[PDB]
C-alpha cells in the first residue's frame, strides 16, 4: 500500500473535515500521510513539504484550510504536482472566504477546488482517485465499485416514503 | 494524440475556453475542442462523455456559464477525471456558474477553477500537471511554463 | 390518474419534498414521487424525463441542493413544465441551489421556487393552477385551499394574547 | 386568440419584456401587453388580475425590477398561472428582484425564471409548455423550436 | 389614542413585531396591531391602507419576510409614511426581506430599518420622532428613552 | 420656511442627492442643502446635529457611501428623524452603504431608502409625507406628485410604438 | 503604562474582545477596556478619541458589529493608529459589520481585521507589531509569541490527538 | 530614508498601488517599490519578508487581488506589521482579494484597507500614523495632510457650487 496522497491541512480544528477526505481514501485502499502543515504559522515546513514532495513519492497534494485559506495555492506554487483545495466550512461566513481564497487563483498556478466543507473533502479523495486509477488497477477496480455502489443504492431505494 | 476533451456549452464562450486551448498548444499538449450543450444537446454529452476514454481522452475541460451544469453530468457520465471552468456570466459575473459547478455533493467530483478567462488557463496547466506523469516531454514543458512567468516578474520588478 | 411527478436527487430531500406531496393529495391530484439522482443515476434520470409525457404526467417537479442540475437536465430531456424546488443546502442555505436551477439561459426553461419547503408547497400549488384548465374537481380544491388560508388569516386578526 | 398576459412594471421594462413577446409572436401565441405598476397603479394592477381568467387569459407573465411586487401581487389575485421575470437593475444587477419575485412564502406561487433578457424568453417558452396541453399548434411550434435549437448545436460543434 | 398600526404579514412574526410595540406602550403612543397578509388577504390589506388616514393613524408600521410586499404595498395605497421592518426569514437571515423592502423605485417610499427585533425596535422609536412634533408628551418620552439608554453606557464602562 | 436639511458626505454625492432636492423645490418645501463629512469634517457634523433642532429644521436627509457613517452619526446628535440614503458606491454598487446605514442596532434609527438616486427621490417624497400633516400645500403637493406619476402609467399602458 | 485603548459599542461585545486583551496580558502591554457606544454616548466617543493622545494611548483597538461606526469616528477625531475589529453580528454574521468597517474611503483609514474572535486576537497582535518599534520588551514578547505558535505546530503534526 | 515597502503581486495592480506611493510621496516618506508575486516567486517573496527588517523598512503594504495571498504570506515570515489592499478584481469586484486578506485566523494579522484605491490611500496614511511616533517630519505632514481634508470641505460647503 504506497503512499501517493499528501493529505495536509493548516490547523487541527481542520480534522472534523479533512477525516472524511482520509475515510473515502481509507476505504478505496488509497495510500495517505495526513498532517498538520500551516501556511501562516509554520511557512518553512510548508515550503519543505511541497519542495519534496515528488520526491518523497507523492503524487497528488489534498489540501484543507478555512478563513483566509492560503494553503492550498502556497503549495502549488512550490511543487508541479496537482494539488486540490477543500474550502473547511468557517464558523463566520460559512466557506464563503474559504471558497473564494482557494479557487479564485489567477492564471498560472492551478488549485482544483471542490465544495465547502465535508463534500469537498470526500469529493478531493475521490477525484485524487480519478487521477491515481490511470497507473494502479487496483485504484481502477475501488473507484468503479465505489460508483456501482452509490448507484445501486438509489436504483433499489427509489421510493422516499421508505 | 488527443488527450484533453475541451468543451463548452456555447459559441460564446469560445472567448473563455480559446485560452485553455492556447495554453495546451504552448505546452505541446493533443486536444479537441467542441461546443456539447448539456441543455440543448443532451444525447450528444452523454455520448461525449461515455465514449471519452475509448477514444483516447485522458482529461475533460468542460465550461459553462449561469446554471452551468455540463462539467458535473459530464462527470456523472465519464470515469475520467473532469476540470470545470466557470465562465463569467453577463448578470452574475460567474457567481452563479461558479457555485453551479463547485458544489457537487459527495460522490462525483468536479475540480473547479476561477472564474473566467483566469480559470480555463488553469484547467490547461492542471490538464498538464496530470498527465505530465507519464510523459516526459510535458512534464518539461509544464517546468519551462512555470519557469517562463517566474523569470517574466523576477526580470521586470519596477511597476513604473 | 397521476398527473404529476415529484422527484429528487436524494432521500435527505424528502423532509422538504414530502411538504410538496401533502399539499397534492389535500388537492385531491394524483402523483408518484421518486428518488432520481442527476448525478449518481442519470441514465434512470434521463429515462424517466423522455418517457414522462407518454407516462401521462402533465408536470415535473424536481428538487435538489447544492449544485441543483435535476430539475434542468429534466427540463432538457421533456417539453413538459418542469417546477424546481431548491432544497436548503447545510453550508449556503439553499444560495447555491436557487442559483443553479434558476438561471438557466434561454432555451429551456425550469419554474423555479423559493427556497426550500416553502418552494416545495408552491410548486405543488402552481402545478394545481396548470392542472385546474381542465379539471373541475382541481379547481374547486384549489378555490377552496385559497378560500381557506385566507379565512386562518381573516379570523385572528389581533395577534396579542393579553 | 389571446392567451397570454405580458405585464411589466414600467415602460423601461420593455427592453427586457420584448424578448418575451418575440418568442410568443415566433410560436404563434396571442397576447397583449401593457404596462402595470404595482405601486404607482395598484388598483390597476388589481383589476387587471381578478379579471384576466374571465377575459380568456391562462397565463399572466409579469417582469419588474427593484423591490419587484408585481408578479406576487398579481399571483395573489388570480388564480391563474404567474411567471415573473426579474428585471436587471442597474444598482444590484437583478439581485433584489430575484429574491423579492422568487421567495414566496407557501400558499401564493410564482414561477420565476433567470435574471433578465434570459428570463424574459424562458418565460414565453414556459407559458408555450403550459399552452400546449390544450392547443396543437403551439404543440408543434414547441416541438419545432425545441429541435431547430438542438440541429443548431449540432451543426455547429467547431467554436 | 391610537396613533400608530402596527402590522405584519402572519402570526409568527409577532415575535418580532412585539419588541415594536413595546417600546410604543413604554413611550405612551396610541397603536393597534394586526396581521395582515399582502399575499393572503390583499383585499384586507388595500381597505387597511385606504382607510388609515380617515381612521386617525399617523404611521403605519409594517413588517413581513421573505418576499416582503406588504410594506410597498400598503405605502401605494395610503399617503401616510410607511416604515418597513424586513422580519429575519430562515433561509436568507432576512437579505430577502431586506431587498424586497427597501429597493423601492421613485415614487412610493418605505422608510426601512434593520433585519428582525433591531429594526422593530427602532421603527417604534422612529415613529416616535415622526410623531414629536405634534406631541409634547411624546416628545418628552422619547427624549427620555434616549436619555436614558446613555446614562446606561455612561454608568457601566466596564464590561468586565 | 427651511424644514429639511439636506446633507451628504461630499460633493461626488450631489449628482444623487441633487434628485432629492428637485422634489422638495416640486413640492414647495423649504430646505438647506450641505456638505457635511462624518469623517473630515466631524466637529461640523456634531454641530450641524446639535443645534438641527434650534435651527427651524424637522426633518434631515443624510446621503453617504462605502462605510457610511453620516446618517446613523447625525441621528445620534439630533432627535429629530433621520432618513439615509445610501450612495452608490464604485466598488460594491451601494451595497456597503446600504449595510451601513440600514442595519442600525436598537435605540438610534435611521430610515432608510434604496441604493442611489431611487432612495434620494424616496427621502424626499418621505419627508413630504412627514411634513404635509403641516401644511394644506405640501399635502396637495404630494397628492398632485403621485397622481401625475400614476396618470403617466395610466394613460400610457402600451409599451409597444 | 497603558499604551493601547481596547473600547467596544456595548457590553455584550465582550466575549469577543475579552480574547483581545487576553492577548495584550500575555504579552505584558499595559491597555485600558471601555464600553464606548458611537450611538448612545457619541460626546463620550469624541472625548475619548480627542484626548487619547494627551492620555498617553498609542494605539486604539475598537470593536463594534452590525452598522459598526465606532472605529471610523474614532479614527476621524485622532491622528493615533485606529485598529478595528468587526463583531459578529446575528444576522448577517459580521457582513454588515466588516463592510460598515472596512470600506472608510480615502483620508481616514481604519486597519481592519477579521469578524470575530479571530480579528480581535489579531487586532491585539498587530498593535504589539506597532508597539516593538520602540520597546525592546514588547517586541520580545511578540517574537516569543510567534514563536510558541510555529512550535506547537511543529511539535503536533498529527491531527489525531 | 526608506521606511516603506510597497509590493504587489503583478504589474497590472501598479494603477491601484501608485495611489499608494503617491500619498507617500506627498508625506514625505521613503519607500521603496516592486513586484513581488506570492504564487510566481515565492521563493522572492519569502526573501523579501525575511529580510525587510535587517534593511530597515518598518513597514510593508502589500496589494493583491482575486485569491490575494500576498500579505498574510510577507506577514507569515516578518514581525513588521503589514497592511494589506485588495485590488478590484474585474470578475468580483475585491470581493474574493478582500475576504482573501482580511480573514486572516489568530495569530498572522493583517491590517487590511477598503477594496482599490481608497484601501491603497488609506494604507498610505496609516503607514504614516504608524511611523509618526519616531519620525517628526512625518508627524507634521499627516498632521498637515488631515488640517487640509478638513478645510477642503469646509471651505466648499455648498455642493451646488460651480
Ligand atoms: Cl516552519
Ligand atoms: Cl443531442
Ligand atoms: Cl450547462
Ligand atoms: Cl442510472
Ligand atoms: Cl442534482
Ligand atoms: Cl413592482
Ligand atoms: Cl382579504
Ligand atoms: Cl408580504
Ligand atoms: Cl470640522
Ligand atoms: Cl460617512
Ligand atoms: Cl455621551
Ligand atoms: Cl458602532
Ligand atoms: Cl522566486
Ligand atoms: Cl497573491
Amino acid at each position: 500500500m504506497s503512499v501517493q496522497v499528501g493529505v495536509i491541512m493548516g490547523s487541527k480544528s481542520d480534522w472534523s473535515t479533512m477525516k472524511e477526505c482520509c475515510d473515502i481514501l481509507d476505504n478505496l485502499g488509497i495510500g495517505y500521510e495526513c498532517e498538520v502543515v500551516s501556511a501562516h504559522r509554520t511557512p518553512d515546513k510548508m515550503f519543505d513539504y511541497a519542495e519534496t514532495a515528488k520526491e518523497r513519492g507523492l503524487k497528488v497534494i489534498i489540501a484543507g484550510a478555512g478563513g483566509a485559506a492560503h494553503l492550498p495555492g502556497m503549495v502549488a506554487a512550490k511543487t508541479t504536482l496537482p494539488v486540490l483545495g477543500v474550502p473547511v466550512k468557517s464558523s463566520t461566513l460559512n466557506g464563503q472566504d474559504s471558497l473564494l481564497s482557494i479557487v479564485q487563483m489567477p492564471a498560472g498556478i492551478p488549485v482544483a477546488t471542490f465544495a465547502i466543507g465535508m463534500a469537498g473533502a470526500k469529493n478531493a479523495a475521490l477525484f485524487a482517485a480519478s487521477i491515481l486509477q490511470h497507473t494502479d488497477i487496483n485504484i481502477a477496480k475501488a473507484l468503479a465499485e465505489f460508483r456501482a455502489e452509490q448507484t445501486r443504492f438509489v436504483l433499489e431505494n427509489p421510493d422516499p416514503r421508505e
